[PDB]
């Protein structure tokens, strides 16, 4: 693949996307979940006492460039998952770009959800204002300062399992074969450390199901999570029923559904009908949108797998366009 290009693997029915990253010298390959919703780079290690036997574990002893650090870390994600351990320093190879002296976080303990998952850790692509440890420079911070990328951006393509899956991240550039038409520039609000944007409105057919609302672009979240009222309004348009746990049950037949359209900075972006259904279990289909008790929306994979996004940490801003398919 090209310089700074990282092929992604689509896990299950568009649950998450992970890519291989080489850490250490000579180094091992790890499957990391690329998450724009957080900013810590942590991986399972041989110091871990409750990690999965299937996870590839970082071994300090097998890396000649490992450097001990006396600090500890602990993180707790929204979905209730967590992990903790100690900090360390080593080289990270991202798509051919060798980041020297990156602060990495070795897990000593991790939630069962991670132990049973498909990834060896997470690669945080959020802003450095939310690293769990103060003073830690993120991979993007280092790619920039070490001159590994000329433009402070990364292009993101997330494929759909129904089309063969896959996906691709390009650090320092983007791929126009992955989207159609012109890219639309959207200003970013990073006041909370996330990639926040404002959606002008959401419509289904001729019905305006929601007025302007804020949200964060999160590659690390499967669904499109909307604030209570907005979610209920969307649900009513499709006839979905509340499962009481933050998810909705929807008709498995999406052939009659109109797309959920978001108006952002003057352009239309949608969640195609097929994406309105996330998973089907024993004849029951769970919707691609859900609800949380937040004032803002978490714009996850349901939306991102339908729209190519160029993240620009420098401005900051994003450029969006419908995926080519």
């Amino acid at each position: 693949a090209g310089v700074g290009t990282v092929p992604m693997t689509d896990y299950g029915n568009d649950i998450e996307y992970y890519g291989q990253v080489t850490i250490g010298t000579p180094g091992k390959k790890f499957n990391l979940d690329f998450d724009t919703g957080s900013s810590d780079l942590w991986i399972a290690s041989t110091l871990c006492t409750n990690c999965g036997s299937r996870q590839t574990k970082y071994d300090p002893n097998q890396s000649s460039t490992y450097q001990a650090d006396g600090r500890t870390w602990s993180i707790s994600y929204g979905d209730g998952s967590s992990a903790s351990g100690i900090l360390a320093k080593d080289n990270v190879n991202l798509g051919g770009l060798l980041i020297k002296g990156q602060t990495i976080e070795l897990a000593k303990r991790e939630a069962a959800s991670f132990a049973s998952g498909p990834n060896d850790g997470l690669l945080g692509l959020g802003f450095d204002t939310i690293t769990t440890v103060r003073g830690v420079k993120t991979p993007m911070d280092n790619l920039i300062s070490q001159g590994l990328i000329s433009r402070p951006i990364f292009g993101v393509y997330l494929g759909k399992a129904k089309n063969g899956g896959g996906g691709e991240y390009i650090f320092g550039g983007y791929d126009s074969t992955k989207f159609k038409g012109s890219l639309t520039t959207v200003p970013i609000d990073n006041s909370r450390g996330w990639w926040g944007i404002t959606v002008d409105r959401a419509t289904v057919g001729t019905s305006t199901v929601a007025s302007s609302f804020d949200g964060i672009l999160d590659t690390g979240t499967t669904l499109l999570i909307l604030p209570n009222n907005i979610a209920a309004s969307v649900a009513r348009a499709y006839g979905a029923s509340d499962n009481g746990d933050g998810t909705y049950t929807i008709s498995c037949d999406t052939s009659r559904f109109k797309p959920l359209v978001f108006s952002i900075n003057g352009a239309s972006f949608q969640v195609s009908p097929d994406s309105l259904v996330f998973e089907e279990f024993q004849g029951q289909c769970i919707a691609g949108f859900g609800y949380g008790n937040w004032d803002f929306a978490i714009i996850g994979d349901t939306f991102l797998k339908n729209n190519y996004v160029v993240f620009n940490q420098g401005v900051p801003e994003v450029q969006i366009a419908p995926v080519a398919e």
